[PDB]
């Protein structure tokens, strides 16, 4: 009965703020007024993006921002709360461009969290910005802290949380308390930077919004779905970096939690979070893309999937060949590698030579252009059925998406998500989740309920034997064991009673 979060990013670049208008699409293509009252009601959160951390190690607007015009844009968002008393307008600090390891502001992230005094100054700036502009909470999208930064980052989230709670009391906002989220890694390689401390990262948050998209891109050897729900045995597999994290676990505990190689999927990332003790399913939000990733130079045979390709990975895009046939936004943005769902529907509708195909393992669509050798991986209202059902079945907090400006004009992706969670007449009880590969790791946070005979002192247990003892089901790792389960290294806790 607790409503699923539906968290949509609203991104607007500094030049568009500084020239804001709602009546000229060539200047601002996605003004706040495209978020109509019906869209407002279907959202729980809008994440306004992006703010940054400056060299004074405070949360700050891009210094080229016209402040009066910024306030105006933010005021138009917050006015939407008139249509939906559950709605929050968050603001987001970071993003890939500012905060990636080679990003323009990267050192400011590292330095802002590094010491107690820096964290106090930074935390205060976040809450000051939030109050000054009328936002409802803070989202941190640092992609990604690593190493010694992680203890600092945790401390900074803890301090923000305390300051938000103070502000909730001050404003009497107990009915809509100020919130703290992060955009979390959605793939094991980046997740491995802070994985061992995941319960400490999540504790101060209302949600961790997993970036379970961009799981494929031009940096990969072969094409792949960027947001596959489940795995396809014909697709690529990857090393499970989490088995090397500083967890202190045994070989058997590692091996049971972290199969390798593994399929890089939404389900993988969600299960990886659930495995960890102290990470509640209700805080885990599944991110979904409202854009496709395009590849060129692909071979025939399986619809462009799992092919070698010739897509440049350099930034900026290195030439003026805008080879994504039918994508006008790509010409405008000078980059054929990403296209909004909005644009993709038009490409598919026009006579551009794409077929829309469906992978019934991954439960995702893809475009194939057989003549030119193009492949596009994206999500639609159909893949959203399976993802919504998964969110309900796994008792997740909800869905996040990047970004609102990429939905079609009628807002059909957002409407679909809202329907699958909230429509009285939508029924997915019979929706078949398929036989794609499930991530089968088990860790301390997601032990299955099991039964077994009670342990008996004196009995010699062979390898593989299962007993119940003190709340759990235990399995011997070798034989013959007579020790009490948990008293030495021979027993593996495999299950929980009752
Ligand atoms: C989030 C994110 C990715 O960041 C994209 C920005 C880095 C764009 O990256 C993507 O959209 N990638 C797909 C989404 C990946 N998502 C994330 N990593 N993180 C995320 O979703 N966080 C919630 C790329 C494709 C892009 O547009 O770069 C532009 C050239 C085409 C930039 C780099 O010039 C870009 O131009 C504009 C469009 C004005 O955006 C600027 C930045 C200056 C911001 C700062 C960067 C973003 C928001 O467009
Ligand atoms: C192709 C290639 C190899 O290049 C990798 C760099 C391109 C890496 O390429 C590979 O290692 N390729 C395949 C092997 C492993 N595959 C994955 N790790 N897949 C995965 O994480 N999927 C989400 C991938 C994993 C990567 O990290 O890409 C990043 C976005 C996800 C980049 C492209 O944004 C990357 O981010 C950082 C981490 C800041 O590194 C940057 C560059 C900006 C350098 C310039 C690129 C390299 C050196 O990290
Ligand atoms: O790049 P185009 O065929 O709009
Ligand atoms: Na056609």
């Amino acid at each position: 009965s607790t409503r699923k979060a539906v968290i949509g990013y609203y991104f607007i670049p500094t030049n568009q703020i500084n020239n804001y208008t709602e009546t000229d699409t060539s200047v601002v293509p996605f003004p706040v007024s495209n978020i109509t009252p019906a869209k407002a009601k279907q959202l729980t959160h809008i994440n306004f993006s992006f703010l940054d951390i400056n060299s004074n190690l405070e949360c700050a607007w891009d210094p080229a921002t016209n402040d009066a015009k910024a306030r105006d844009v933010v005021n138009r968002l917050t006015a939407l709360k008139a249509h939906n008393p559950s709605l929050r307008i968050m603001f987001s600090i970071g993003g890939w461009y500012y905060s990636n390891d080679l990003g323009v502001s990267h050192a400011n992230y590292v330095n802002a969290v590094k010491t107690p005094a820096a964290r106090t100054k930074f935390a205060q700036s976040c809450v000051r910005i939030m109050k000054d502009y009328g936002f409802d909470g803070v989202d941190i999208d640092w992609e990604y802290p690593q190493a010694a930064e992680v203890d600092g980052f945790i401390a900074a989230l803890q301090e923000i949380r305390t300051l938000l709670n103070q502000q909730t009391i001050a404003d009497g906002r107990q009915a809509l308390p100020y919130q703290l989220t992060i955009a979390g890694a959605g793939g094991a390689f980046f997740l491995s930077r802070y994985y061992s401390k995941l319960a400490q990262i999540v504790a101060p948050l209302d949600y961790i919004n997993l970036m379970t998209y961009d799981l494929a891109g031009p940096w990969e050897k072969i094409t792949n779905h960027q947001a596959a729900l489940f795995g396809d045995a014909a697709g690529p597999t990857f090393y499970n970096a989490l088995r090397e994290a500083n967890l202190g676990w045994s070989w058997e505990e590692l091996t049971r939690a972290f199969p390798s190689p593994f399929s890089l999927t939404v389900d993988a990332a969600v299960q990886q979070h659930l495995m960890m003790e102290g990470v509640p399913s209700a805080k885990i939000v599944m991110g979904v893309p409202f854009y496709g990733r395009a590849f060129k130079g692909v071979s025939g045979g399986n619809g462009g999937q799992y092919s070698s390709h010739s897509t440049p990975g350099e930034d900026p895009y290195p030439n003026a060949d805008y080879w994504l046939v039918g994508c006008d936004e790509c010409v405008r943005d000078k980059d054929p590698r990403i296209a909004s769902y909005r644009q993709l529907e038009q490409m598919l509708q026009g006579n551009y030579g794409y077929q829309r195909l469906w992978n019934d393992k991954t439960k995702t669509p893809y475009l194939y252009h057989a003549q030119n050798g193009l492949f596009v991986t994206y999500d639609d209202a159909e893949s959203f059925k399976y993802k919504a059902k998964y969110i309900k079945q796994q008792q997740l907090g909800g869905v996040m998406f990047w970004h609102l400006g990429q939905d079609n004009r009628n807002g059909d992706l957002l409407a679909a998500l809202d329907r699958y969670f909230n429509a009285a007449d939508y029924d997915d009880s019979q929706l078949d989740m398929g036989t794609g590969l499930r991530y089968t790791g088990v860790g301390p946070g997601n032990l299955p309920i099991m039964t077994a005979p009670a342990y008996v002192p004196g009995t010699t247990y062979a390898q593989g034997a299962l007993v119940s003892y003190q709340g759990y089901v235990w399995q011997t790792k070798w034989g013959y064991i007579t020790s009490a389960p948990g008293s030495d290294s021979a027993w593996l806790k495999v299950g929980r009673l009752a």
